[PDB]
């Protein structure tokens, strides 16, 4: 069975793997270490965007945010490009999702919660969605760097899947705001070798990745069958035996996603 396949993925990669797929009418829940904690890493940026969308009129997306090179202390492929000219809230949401931009995420955190209140405010949005388990404690880049076992900056596969579900497939956002989120995740550039790699090409995939220290590799996704049946997939991993600088393994997540796709696609299941 499925738990055995997942277990062998852990042995071969020298990794801890977490997987959650909520049940549907047709399919049972897929759960493997689903209530164990894993670092968000960049996966937080999906609900971060939902939060800034939710708490503001859409005209707030055209608000220009100015920042300096002092603000860039994490990997920020888009923010670095726009440091001299600024970025609109919309552009930051775009960057946070599609390029995992760390500075963009930090600025969205300050927009939501103020200079020292951002992480508390983000965590609060999640509590407003019924998630009492997840927590964001630090900003980028430190949120990626807690030791294994530290509860700070963690979610679980279970909690982040259900959060994503509400955001994309539920009513947490009104339709015009929900489209924006969904459009950005659909145009993500960092996920091709993760959940995407385990699903056939006629299945639609939108995702938000995460990577960090101790070989952290995450992906959270909404998938659609060719007939448009939706599923939510969260895969999380770390490789803490190699220490702080352990190689993250994207192919661990592609394989877990292949095991999941095998269950969801093959109609004998």
């Amino acid at each position: 069975d499925l738990a055995d396949r997942f277990a062998e993925l852990e042995r071969r990669y020298d990794a801890r793997l977490g997987v959650y797929v909520p049940a549907t009418g047709t399919t049972a829940a897929i759960e493997y270490r689903a209530d164990e904690r894993f670092a968000f890493c960049s996966t937080f940026k999906a609900p971060l965007v939902a939060a800034v969308l939710h708490q503001n009129p859409l005209t707030h997306l055209d608000k220009l945010i100015t920042y300096t090179s002092d603000d860039i202390r994490s990997i920020s492929p888009v923010a670095q490009q726009h440091v001299q000219t600024g970025m609109t809230i919309g552009q930051l949401c775009d960057a946070a999702i599609r390029y995992s931009d760390g500075t963009a995420a930090n600025l969205l955190l300050a927009d939501l919660g103020g200079p020292g209140g951002g992480t508390a405010a983000f965590t609060g949005y999640l509590r407003s969605l019924g998630d009492t388990v997840s927590r964001l404690d630090a900003e980028e880049p430190e949120l990626n760097r807690d030791p294994p076992g530290d509860e700070r900056d963690t979610t679980t596969p279970h909690a982040i899947a259900l959060v994503l579900q509400q955001l994309v497939l539920g009513n947490a956002l009104p339709p015009d705001k929900r489209a924006l989120l969904t459009d950005w995740m659909a145009r993500n550039t960092t996920g091709a070798k993760r959940i995407r790699a385990g699903f056939p090409a006629d299945w639609k995939v939108i995702d938000k990745t995460g990577t960090g220290d101790y070989g952290r590799a995450n992906d959270i996704a909404v998938v659609w069958s060719p007939t448009g049946v939706p599923y939510v997939v969260a895969v999380m991993s770390d490789r803490a035996g190699g220490g702080y600088d352990a190689e993250p393994r994207e192919a661990l997540l592609a394989e877990a996603a292949t095991c999941v796709a095998g269950v969801l696609a093959l109609e004998h299941h």
